[PDB]
């Protein structure tokens, strides 16, 4: 049938139309999940209005890839799950979200609103399991809502601190029609509001920055989010100040920038007097802003969006609330009245300078060594030197992340995605699918350990599926953290031990990809060459040293 | 050195947690490790508990449930603070909804960084609450045995469900004398409770009026170690039965009361109901119209109380434990003089639709034409189970159809999605099944997309030389195939990869792997993955098309 | 007018409510109304349920409890959105804490207006889950028989506790044919459940070779209606007993077996405990030391099997129900024919113990100076009480004391503080109490702290015609008095005001009110607020520093 000589209805809609087209009207454009029971027609209808659905292997792989494409693209972008377990699994997307400050929209089936109370096939109290690691959650309980509830949970996700919104889709919800002229509409999201902090505040920052004898800026990816990177390049360059990247904050400074102090992370922290925080929380990733890592008596200029952030762990002397592109673009205001700028020979510099040299000189020898099995800085080696200038990088692990935190450099934002603030494994293809999808002529590459992969190595066949060409790069040290001798007979395994001698590489064999299998240096170059150039997704497996490590280091990363 | 001096009066939290762990019969450990609980698995592995280390701890939560539910005894989860318990809330949410046992042990950060925004700190105990029958912090190292007694006890005891216990950085590595620690008494069995003797003789009473009686088994009874019990009655009684999908084994598939062949009309004919250990939920299609008589009669049998009389009023309440009501039954039986007659209309009735159903799917069991449908697959996948195996079912069509082709002769002994219709928990089942039952096969059969949620794990498998048998039967898709993305249109939501060579899998973890697209490769396919000393994975190209036989109603409505 | 027509085939939410309501036995309905709760109230009212308006909802979610406890039903809360909620919440927490059934019904925004900030829209299912067995919204007036019927089921069935029922505006409103209504079954009687037999044996056999046992009579037997069966048990095993604070009654508390004038010694030196319906929670001091022997055996009957072996553990687990265990137990104790023999050393330490606290407190008892101390006030109370009364006590050294004063002669007439150790349940029992019993007295004595809490609801008491006997204890202050403060002193936390006329609450509102500072005035201002026919307050102010009896330990440790 379907002929179009025949009268024809046409003047009703349904919640999963109507669903589609409030999130199509919100710049959702990217929708990843896992269909079924009751939210298939949601992802049907979402491909009808030109959202790109893609079909992952894990519910949590997808809830992660939907917050990595909202950090990209930088507007809230969709998870789908059915009901009951399909959340579940979600919750890790929801927790992460909420822990980096990164918008997500959760969209989550349930059963049928009249079968409650009656077992129903995957009920579950959704709303309650969500709403202790969300921004928004709410339940959509009429079809006719669903453009309010839609531009709700857009706008609570993407304006203030970013944060994760859920909206539970019942069954009858979602196959409930409603006439068309009826439905009533919903305003379009737009920027996140930004907004500006008191002048005074600014010139006593500035004030504060001349004072200083050992200045520091710490630039966190809060700044990445503002898209901030033209300001903060215009406030590094017009102060000459040195600047400190963390891990995802890398980027909106270029890498090679010669004001960075990354080579000199734990004296930069230890020595300075002020400390200058953009988009960067005192959590552990910063130590807490105290001893045993920093001067008791430093003193903080602190820019962050949340009010409540400011003063935490270690107190504000300048304080700073309100979108970092919006106020550093104050300073730079401020200071085009100003003299001042750092002066370009101070001993900060020149100490800055020897601890560079001095680090640069401890990984030099592990960096040229070509024994096999390799260390991690010689199989850096031959991947930083391929690595295109406009890549994506996902990094994931311990050893296998940390170092390559090092070893790769980033010159735009937002182009490396790692474990984040939640130390989260199982956030590697999710990511780079993200990547991927968001960004497909930009060249992605996911650099695991093989423990991580392990968490979400069946995103590969998501990856082949779609024809995205994800460079994944397993470093298999044969365990977590560490590798570990085979053990006699009657011992156990050890808990940390995994397999040195897997051959993760054909799980690409698998799904029509390209597989390589490294043991000898002489063998690495070549296979990250042919991996490079091959059209389509592909593994090259790294059989690295079981004891390899990272240089030593005065502190403990966690301490 | 031993010649050195050594001090051993102390003991940190870690030590605690294992001897507590053993005392209480945990025998089985999965997780994985990292901080802060790496010294919690090896301290377990030194008392002589089995820890296996997952790919992913959503596999690892199932796991345990599943390992908990075959020894009878609530096994341990071990996984890392922040996120590490955040993907442990699947098996958590699962276990709550199969009335399964479960001991989740959650590190978490150190309790002197809290609000200072520590590493992966976490309000881990408000997340899991909801899901858990029992969930605390364990403060102090020194009362690590109390709280593992009272987490064990709680998640065996009464209604099973499960545990809970968040383990700070510092109570782990934080010492204490040996000769203080208070001990803690060792949890035994889960206690059983009688009903009422006029109950017993009101259930007997209705049994013998009833025209069109029928039994139904659930896995209540499973959990109950109730079989002898269970089939005493059924051969005393010579009542008609119906099995649970994991009720499947309490009486053996091939026993001919069984009504499986006939479930839609026994349900829906039958003017008594006897519930065993099984809910009026959504298996059972909560006991109402159109799937059931407006009149139905029920004898309900639960360990719940609160249970009794959902959606559908129970005329007679059985409010105990499974294996000592039955044990009522049987005994005031023998002071009777009733069973149900050899000829009844009832009795023709459900042998008809039988023979019905069986010729139904006879030409789809027999056509050898490629590619294969369901039923011409499980010919030769049941031709080759042994009757001592443990199933593992997981998918829609794969799983569904598996059900009725794989028959079970032992209770426990099928392990598929459960109450909550869960995707994900396959090869963390397998792993179980082949870790508590290592002198057992286990065979998982799984779709295609039930096999990506947690395919990782057959590493796992191999590296503790569990010769898993995994058989995907590969249609393309979720649910159903579906035809190539043309005309520059994207792929169906459902869609995966029909060509996706799934036992190249195996052949990364040193399994062995075998790739079927004709029926003359399935037979000589599996002999030899199953005479093959390891673990293996036997991917099947089905048809895309290939459906379950035609039913007058939905499974779900 | 009767002779114009009229469609009568359409019903609403509201009368829904209330019928169901009526058809599970809620006679009683406490709470305040307003938006949007209203037609809920009118519509009970029309059925026969008996609505009282209180002044907060507090009481009201307080009185509701009682009046389950005191009926065997789930008795309703009523309350209003938003605040009326948050404000009902003291009373789930603690009919959780008792084991109490409880039926709140709260209203709530319009479904409609979600999202938008409507009057007082609130999370009321996810602020009243982690305090209720059961909380659920009613999402459509037509599924409102099937919720109620769930609702009350939860709450009495199994351990009971609190069940909420959320009721949007359009739900209550909403209308429906009612001839497409779905009826829902009756809730009947909570089942019941026997323990094994060979659990049973077990006990006795315990019993039989203990030197020093003592029985523990928990408000778990009083609820379970098994007074009968624990007087029989008791009378033939000639046991000496203890009764817990509310457990009070159902032995009478002037049978000769009772150590409750040796309660300390009795707890420390038994070398077996028979816990009936009681917990080892704070009330029992945990079962452990230094409040009993560190080898003390424990035959436990409870409900909950989760709650078997708990802080100590129990040697013989007696699973079910109190009346039912019970009973089996005088059954078996038939084929033995064993008692407690008459004179052991164990009966001799008892008496010494009683007789030596006697004599400690009789010259407290005797000392009529004024003011008077707890012990004499409480001499002219105990002598004006009829045995058929309804005992309220709140607050601590007047609660405290009054327990060790007041008898109980029939079960379930005393309630206090409970297992919350609560302060503003006072006058909400004494309204519960006076509406489903008023044939019976009602009296209860407060502490002055105590009735500040409530003392507001004696509106309630006057307005409906409940004769309360409201008796303050007045030091004034929290647990002792205070001298008043000096030298631009700020006044103490604990301190209120002694001379404060607290009887002149009760002339606002119609009742009777009487003032005494002398022994003189105590007994002829008992006799006329006993006789007055209607509610009234006798306000005694008693000495400042005026204590308990001195003891070994203190009550909290
Ligand atoms: C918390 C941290 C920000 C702390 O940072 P650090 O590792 O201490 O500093 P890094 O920047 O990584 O650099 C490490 C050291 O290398 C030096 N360094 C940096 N760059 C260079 C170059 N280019 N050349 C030579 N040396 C270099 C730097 O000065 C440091 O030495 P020094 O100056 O001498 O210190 C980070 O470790 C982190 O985010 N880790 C992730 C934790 C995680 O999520 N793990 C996964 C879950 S773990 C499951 O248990
Ligand atoms: C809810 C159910 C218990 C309903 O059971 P049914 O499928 O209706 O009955 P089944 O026992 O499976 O058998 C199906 C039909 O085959 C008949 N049958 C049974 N055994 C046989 C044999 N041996 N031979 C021939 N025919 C047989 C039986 O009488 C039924 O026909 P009739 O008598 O004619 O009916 C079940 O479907 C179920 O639990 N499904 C799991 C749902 C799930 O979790 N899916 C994954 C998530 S899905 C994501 O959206
Ligand atoms: C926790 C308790 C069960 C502990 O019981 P005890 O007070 O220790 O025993 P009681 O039965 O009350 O009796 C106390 C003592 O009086 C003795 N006693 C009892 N009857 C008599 C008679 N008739 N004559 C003489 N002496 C007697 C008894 O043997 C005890 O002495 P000895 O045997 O010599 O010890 C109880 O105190 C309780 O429930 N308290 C409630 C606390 C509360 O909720 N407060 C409100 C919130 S508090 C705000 O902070
Ligand atoms: N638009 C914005 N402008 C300024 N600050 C922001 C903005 N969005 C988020 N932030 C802040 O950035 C902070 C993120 O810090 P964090 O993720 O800990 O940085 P890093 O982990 O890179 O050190 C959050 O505290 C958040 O409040
Ligand atoms: N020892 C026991 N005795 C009796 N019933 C039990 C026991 N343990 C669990 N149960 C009950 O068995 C029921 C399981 O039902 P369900 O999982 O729905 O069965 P199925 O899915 O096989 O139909 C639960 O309601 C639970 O209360
Ligand atoms: N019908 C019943 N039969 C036996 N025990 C019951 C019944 N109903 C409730 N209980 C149990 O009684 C116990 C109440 O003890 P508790 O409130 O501590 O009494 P007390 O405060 O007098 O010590 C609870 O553990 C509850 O599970
Ligand atoms: C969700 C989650 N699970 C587990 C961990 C624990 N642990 C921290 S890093 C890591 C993997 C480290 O091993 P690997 O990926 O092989 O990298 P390597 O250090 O060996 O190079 C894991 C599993 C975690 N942080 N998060
Ligand atoms: C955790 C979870 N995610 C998604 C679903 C939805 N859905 C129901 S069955 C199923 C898989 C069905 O496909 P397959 O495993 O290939 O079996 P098939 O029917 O195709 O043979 C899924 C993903 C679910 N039930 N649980
Ligand atoms: C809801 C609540 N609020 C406060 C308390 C704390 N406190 C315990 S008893 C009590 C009052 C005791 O004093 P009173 O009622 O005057 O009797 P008294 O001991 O003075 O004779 C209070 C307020 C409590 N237990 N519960
Ligand atoms: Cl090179
Ligand atoms: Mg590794
Ligand atoms: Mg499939
Ligand atoms: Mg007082």
């Amino acid at each position: 049938f379907q002929s179009n000589a025949m009268a024809k209805s046409e003047g009703k809609v349904n919640g999963a139309t109507l669903m589609a087209r409030a999130l199509q009207q919100q710049g959702v454009q990217y929708m990843f999940g896992i269909v079924g029971f009751p939210v298939i027609p949601i992802a049907i209808a979402a491909q009808r209005e030109g959202i790109t659905y893609i079909g992952m292997r894990n519910e949590q792989s997808a809830s992660y890839a939907a917050q990595a494409a909202s950090y990209l693209t930088g507007r809230p972008q969709a998870c789908l799950v059915v009901s009951g377990p399909g959340v579940v699994h979600a919750l890790a997307g929801l927790a992460n979200a909420q822990v980096n400050c990164w918008p997500m929209l959760l969209i989550g089936g349930a059963s049928a609103i009249e079968q409650n109370g009656m077992g129903a096939f995957q009920e579950e109290r959704q709303v309650l399991l969500a709403s202790p690691l969300c921004k928004y959650a709410h339940q959509v309980e009429r079809p006719e809502r669903i453009p309010y509830y839609v531009e709700q949970a857009v706008r609570s996700a993407l304006f203030g601190r970013p944060g994760a919104a859920y909206l539970d889709m019942p069954d009858d919800v979602i196959l409930g029609e409603v006439e068309e002229a009826a439905v009533r509409p919903a305003a379009t999201v737009g920027e996140p509001p930004r907004s500006l902090a008191p002048q005074e505040n600014i010139e006593a920052a500035l004030d504060a920055l001349q004072s200083a004898k050992r200045p520091l800026v710490i630039v966190g990816k809060g700044m990445a989010w503002s898209r901030a990177e033209n300001e903060v390049r215009q406030f590094i360059e017009r102060t000459r100040l040195p600047f400190l990247a963390t891990p995802m904050g890398k980027g909106v400074m270029p890498d090679d920038h010669p004001l960075s102090v990354g080579g000199a992370r734990s004296h930069a922290l230890q020595e300075a007097d002020l400390v200058f925080l953009l988009g960067a929380r005192f959590n552990w990733i910063l130590h807490f802003g105290l001893p045993p890592r920093y001067s008791k008596d430093v003193r903080v200029i602190q820019l962050d969006l949340s009010a409540e952030e400011i003063g935490n762990n270690r107190q504000a002397e300048v304080a700073l609330v309100g979108d970092g592109k919006a106020i550093v673009g104050q300073l730079n205001q401020a200071l085009s009245s100003r003299q001042w700028f750092y002066p370009a020979e101070t001993p900060w510099r020149e100490a800055i300078a020897a601890k560079i040299a001095g680090n640069q000189a401890a990984v030099a020898p592990m960096i040229a060594d070509n024994t096999s099995p390799m260390n991690y800085y010689r199989v850096y080696r031959d991947i930083a030197a391929r690595l295109p200038r406009n890549a994506i990088i996902v990094g994931e692990g311990a050893n296998t992340m940390d170092i390559g935190r090092t070893q790769m450099p980033n010159f735009e934002p937002r182009s490396r995605l790692d474990a984040g603030s939640y130390g989260t494994m199982g956030i590697g293809l999710g990511f780079a699918v993200a990547a991927a999808a968001v960004h497909p002529g930009r060249p992605v590459i996911a650099v695991q350990g093989d423990s991580a992969f392990g968490f979400s190595g069946m995103e590969f066949e998501t990856a082949a599926r779609y024809g995205m060409p994800i460079k994944v790069i397993i470093l298999n040290n044969g365990g977590i953290g560490m590798g570990s001798p085979a053990p006699r007979d009657g011992q156990p395994g050890m808990p940390h031990a995994l397999s040195h001698d897997a051959r993760y590489e054909r799980i690409a064999e698998a799904f029509g990809g390209a597989g390589f299998y490294v043991t000898d240096s002489a063998e690495l170059g070549p296979a990250l060459d042919a991996a490079m150039a091959f059209k389509g997704p592909a593994i090259v497996n790294i059989k690295i040293a079981a004891t390899a490590d990272r240089k030593p280091q005065q502190f403990n990363w966690h301490g």
